[PDB]
């Protein structure tokens, strides 16, 4: 395929790595499979371009991780399984594997090669169908059931090797990214936008700077902005008022160069973990909100989603609109929830001295 493509990434090694103490953890091979599976059923996998992934090189994780820890993680590779546990449990919320490292740098590089391609109007748009996720992974440190912060890397590339000056990531995975909020703090160059389930701090990962108050400091103030969720069961409507009222109108007045969406679907209906109800349908909306901005270079990258029909249902939502599909009516109706209105209200409340848009 060529540029008016959707790519879409995927390898085997991506399915190399499991927990090996717990044979129920959430985060696990049949994530991605099954993603594909549905993929192929609905007929959109062969309308997508396959693209190559390829592994991240040291200088490309040393755009955001320290030189220890990338040497760290590699050795993991070769480490048995006691010591495994031991390294990971130094870490919040992760597992380790011998196959881990070498799945975690085709997952940072399936999305450089989508950058790579969109950048140079060799495709639209993609979809990297990737694991392990990586919006929590810090400089330093593993987290979350992330190694290396996949979109944060692909951020900082696309400015060094395309020479991209604004970037805009959209997290709506249910989780906060922090990670990413951490290593853009001070950069008004990457406008990082999250929404995620809050509850005033009771969910994971439990963070004061996961509120809206955190607006990013130094030369990167206003170009953090958090959308707390502080009620479980939030729909199509909460998340689509949000991206109308507080997302569109900012990224307009930014005028990103590139789109990186860390696209987990925890909030999907049925995710064991997200406490959400919105439909796999609403992201061919929230897609769509994104394409009109960037001359529509968007790049998706799987974070996380747990319940495997959904979250393989809110990546061909996606996906159908990445491939210009006209977008579905959505039966819930577009208004939002009292809670969802007051968090919103407070976000724009705390943004509005940032942006003209807002005002
Ligand atoms: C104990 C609990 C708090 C922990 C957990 O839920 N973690 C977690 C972190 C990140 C994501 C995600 O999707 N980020 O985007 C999802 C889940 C956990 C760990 C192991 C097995 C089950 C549960
Ligand atoms: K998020
Ligand atoms: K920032
Ligand atoms: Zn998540």
């Amino acid at each position: 395929g060529s540029a008016t493509g959707t790519g879409l990434v995927y390898v085997d090694a991506f399915t190399r790595f499991h927990c090996l103490w717990d044979a129920s953890h959430p985060e696990c091979p049949a994530r991605v499979s099954t993603v594909m599976e549905m993929l192929e059923t609905e007929g959109l996998l062969g309308r997508c371009v396959q693209v190559e992934a390829r592994a991240v090189t040291e200088d490309e994780l040393l755009l955001v991780h320290t030189k220890e820890y990338v040497e760290l993680m590699k050795s993991t590779q070769n480490m048995t399984e006691e010591e495994l546990k031991t390294l990971a449990e130094k870490y919040d919320s992760v597992y380790l594997h011998p196959g881990f490292f070498s799945s975690a740098c085709l997952s940072v590089g399936s999305v450089l090669q989508l950058v790579d391609k969109v950048m140079t109007s060799q495709l639209r748009n993609g979809f990297s169908i990737n694991r392990p996720p990586g919006h929590h992974a810090q400089a330093d440190k593993m987290n979350g059931f992330c190694m290396f912060n996949n979109l944060a890397i692909a951020a900082r590339y696309a400015q060094k090797r395309h020479r991209v000056q604004r970037v805009l990531i959209v997290d709506w995975d249910v989780h906060h990214g922090q990670g990413i909020q951490y290593i853009f703090e001070e950069d008004p160059s990457v406008l990082y936008f999250s929404v995620h389930r809050y509850e005033d701090g009771s969910f994971w990962p439990h963070l004061k700077e996961s509120d809206s108050s955190s607006v990013g400091s130094g030369a990167g103030q206003g170009y953090n902005i958090n959308l707390p969720w502080n009620k479980v069961g939030m729909e199509s409507g909460d998340y689509i008022t949000a991206f109308q009222q507080l997302l569109l109108p900012v990224a307009y007045e930014f005028q990103p160069q590139l789109v990186l969406v860390a696209a987990g679907f925890d909030a999907v209906i049925g995710d064991p973990k997200g406490g959400m109800q919105v439909s796999p349908e609403c992201f061919s909306i929230l897609t769509h909100m994104l394409k009109g901005v960037a001359q529509g270079r968007l790049v998706l990258a799987l974070e996380g989603g747990y319940n495997l029909q959904s979250t393989a249902e809110g990546v061909c939502a996606s996906m159908r609109s990445l491939l210009g599909d006209p977008c579905p009516h959505l039966p819930s109706s577009g208004a939002p929830c009292e809670s969802a209105l007051k968090s919103i209200s407070k976000t724009i409340s705390d943004l509005y001295p940032f942006w003209k848009s807002l005002q």
